[PDB]
């Protein structure tokens, strides 16, 4: 069960297998693998429907997303150091850039030009 009288602003996104993108590193390859069970294999989103733009709507949906596990990482005492961050940083966008690359289709549509 789930208790947020907050998150409930915001939806689950497609869902991913363990999202690992390739940095390019070895060490920011590995790391994850340790704490993998501990990354949200998520982001959170709306179907872009109160939430419209690209640029400040991703740094926005990037933003919400990780900022609801960062602070929560605050909450004790942050385990999650700061190449830990970095990491989900890009997560974060590129499954929001992922979920978004869907909803083409409506705003398409939904507008012209």
């Amino acid at each position: 069960g789930s208790v947020v009288g907050g998150l409930g602003g915001y939806m689950l996104g497609s869902a991913m297998s363990r999202p690992l993108i390739h940095f390019g590193n070895d060490y920011e390859d590995r790391y994850y693998r340790e704490n993998m069970y501990r990354y949200p294999n998520q982001v959170y989103y709306r179907p872009v429907d109160r939430y419209s733009n690209q640029n400040n709507f991703v740094h926005d949906c990037v933003n919400i997303t990780v900022k609801q596990h960062t602070v929560t990482t605050t909450t004790k005492g942050e385990n999650f150091t700061e190449t830990d961050i970095k990491i989900m940083e890009r997560v974060v966008e590129q499954m929001c850039i992922t979920q978004y690359q869907r909803e083409s289709q409506a705003y398409y549509q939904r507008g012209a030009s």
